[PDB]
């Protein structure tokens, strides 16, 4: 059905179920971000490469959709959607980016530059995908709001 895809990216891996439908325009994309991405540095302490295997596709994410116009309907739009799936499900659980980063940067090494990027680039893939954010999510406190449960104000 499917044929896995390896995202080889020095010591950090992430491995990528891939249809074969688009298997072969996706094969061509890992075979570039070997070439975008740096060398593996020191475990991946550098300014941009990837310390854990969230932000291996994150940038994934991105280099993708700069080659998508949203416009046109092309090729990529097909493995576009097909990653931003298979990262939400894997590295987010329901939440929203700003957990996983704020958690990422928490448990893991702390490079925040790297971790807005991690924002940066998936909501250009997320909206730039057709997937944009008109549906409201749970977030607690302001179900609590309007639940009942707090209330808010916002100051400048």
């Amino acid at each position: 059905s499917t044929r896995p895809l390896t995202l080889s990216h020095g010591s950090l891996e992430h491995v990528l179920l891939v249809p074969t439908a688009s298997f072969f325009i996706a094969s061509q994309l890992q075979e570039q971000f070997n070439k975008i991405l740096p060398e593996p540095t020191e475990g991946f302490a550098a300014d941009d490469e990837p310390t854990t295997p969230a932000e291996l596709v994150g940038k994934f994410l991105g280099y993708v959709s700069s080659l998508v116009e949203p416009s046109k309907v092309g090729q990529f739009d097909q493995v576009l959607n097909l990653c931003l799936t298979e990262f939400e499900n894997c590295y987010l659980e329901g939440n929203d980016i700003h957990a996983l980063a704020a958690k990422l940067l928490q448990e893991n090494d702390t490079t925040l530059v790297k971790t807005k990027e991690l924002i940066k680039n998936y909501i250009t893939a997320r909206i730039m995908a057709k997937r944009p954010f008109d549906k409201k999510s749970n977030s607690a406190l302001f179900r609590a709001v309007g639940e009942g449960n707090a209330q808010l104000v916002a100051i400048f």
